């Protein structure tokens, strides 16, 4: 009547043999899990990474959160772990007039959706979210301090979320252009009702979340194929979230009842993630949720070979929306081509196919701007420019393969889709700036082909 819980998402329990290689495992479950957007992974019973920390020496600055459905929040923006924990336990204890382990999960869920929909309730909560640093580090073992033999067992686990971004079957690895918010783990300190709004990952990447300890985290997920249905439902009910934003640090997001989505025929799934379990989200899969109580989680983005074509589609979609990029997809592709001899052979093969499309599109774009009367040209090392100095004036895309400039407007650039948007001068005053000639590009793709055999 009031809240009807969505159906449960898939839960996998891999054997030690299946578990050994995360990328092989993720590829295996993909046909099931991409139908639901999120899934849960329970490691083998004896896989237990040790967790240890001083609750008095870890400090962090908390964010404050109002809990109202459809109200705008911004995506990104002092306690010790002990003092936060004391605040969190007392809050839950007093809210329900109960001891915390006796508060049923079904009840916290029901109550969460009651309180966010009710205008006359003004519940505020706090939480932590930050990338690993010296003041607050990874929950997984890392190399530095002498480690116990148990900790060194987990140092090079593929499921140690520090290693995940730099494994061989991973794609975001050899990226030199720093993208700190996308290759490093984030740490999250939760309390009862603190929540994460509906969103998808930057560049439509995968994400993987590990709950180290504490009370469960409740998740809702939507499969990738339904991303645009969800957005249309959201646009109708809260248009303010969809106005154009001046940068990446101004993304607007919101809390919204999954029953609202289910009423509009958007498929939604749920899960309670407990301590010691993994949740994985797939490309373009919308997700949100809330914490049941005091807890500690760690998460990281990643990109497999399966993702490469979607990554190209994502940047195209960013262009239509005038959304800023975190990195240049074409720059990453060419960086990998330049390292073709050390690439894994399946990677080399998949990169080669994306490069072939890149080259065909670039050929056609250069033919088009030549016919507009752009004649002069000069080579340019785009990867050396800071990102804010190579975004298209019109669509904000990060340039790499090519761009148009004019001496009339020093420093400004447009991508080749927006030649008409640079300035009022005739096109013979423009220059085509390019990273590679077509003749440079075909040998790069050939090296990939040889490596792939
Ligand atoms: O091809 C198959 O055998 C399966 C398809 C689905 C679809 C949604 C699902 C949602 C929750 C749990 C399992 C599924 C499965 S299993
Ligand atoms: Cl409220
Ligand atoms: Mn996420
Ligand atoms: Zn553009
Ligand atoms: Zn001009």
């Amino acid at each position: 009547s009031m809240f009807l819980p969505p159906p449960e998402c898939p839960v996998f329990e891999p054997s030690w043999e299946e578990f050994a290689d995360p990328f092989a495992f993720i590829h295996k479950i993909r046909p099931i899990a991409e139908q639901t957007g999120i899934c849960k992974v329970r490691p083998p019973p004896d896989w237990q990474p040790p967790f240890a920390c001083d609750v008095d020496k870890l400090h962090f600055t908390p964010r404050i959160q109002r809990l109202n459905e459809l109200e705008a929040q911004t995506r990104v923006k002092d306690y010790t772990l002990r003092t936060f924990g004391e605040m969190a336990d007392a809050f839950k204890s007093d809210y329900f007039n109960m001891p915390v382990h006796m508060v049923p999960t079904e009840l916290v869920e029901k109550e969460f959706w009651r309180l966010v929909s009710t205008i006359e309730e003004d519940v505020t909560v706090e939480y932590g979210a930050d990338i690993a640093s010296k003041e607050f580090g990874s929950g997984f073992p890392v190399r530095d301090i002498k480690l116990s033999p148990e900790e060194e067992e987990y140092l090079d686990s593929g499921w140690n979320l520090n290693n995940m971004p730099v494994m061989e079957q991973s794609v975001l690895a050899h990226i030199t252009a720093d993208i700190c918010g996308m290759k490093l783990p984030w740490l999250y300190v939760g309390m009862c009702f603190s929540s994460f709004c509906w969103h998808i990952e930057d560049h439509w990447s995968y994400s993987i979340n590990y709950l180290h300890w504490g009370e469960p985290k409740t998740w809702y997920g939507v499969p990738g194929y339904a991303a645009e249905q969800l957005e249309n439902v959201m646009k109708k009910l809260a248009p303010e979230l969809f106005v154009s934003q001046p940068d990446l640090l101004h993304q607007l997001v919101t809390i919204m009842n999954p029953n609202t989505l289910m009423t509009h025929e958007v498929p939604v799934y749920r899960t309670n993630q407990c301590a010691g379990e993994f949740v994985i989200t797939f490309p373009r899969a919308y997700h949100s949720g809330f914490n049941q109580g005091f807890n500690f989680a760690e998460a990281v983005n990643f990109c497999t070979v399966d993702w490469l074509p979607l990554g190209r589609q994502c940047v195209e979609h960013y262009r239509l929306l005038h959304r800023y990029c975190v990195f240049s997809h074409d720059e990453m592709i060419c960086k990998m081509a330049s390292k073709a001899d050390v690439l894994d052979v399946v990677v080399a093969s998949t990169v080669q196919k994306d490069m072939a499309i890149m080259i065909e599109d670039e050929k056609a774009l250069r033919e088009t701007v030549r016919k507009l009367g752009v004649i002069d040209s000069e080579r340019m090392d785009f990867e050396l420019l800071p990102d804010d100095e190579r975004q298209c004036v019109k669509c904000k895309t990060t340039c790499f393969m090519s761009a148009i400039s004019c001496s009339c407007k020093p420093g400004l650039l447009v991508c080749l889709h927006h030649v008409k948007e640079l300035c009022s001068c005739p096109p013979y005053k423009y220059k085509l700036r390019y990273r590679y000639t077509l003749d440079d590009l075909y040998p790069m793709m050939n090296a990939l082909k040889l490596r792939a055999e």
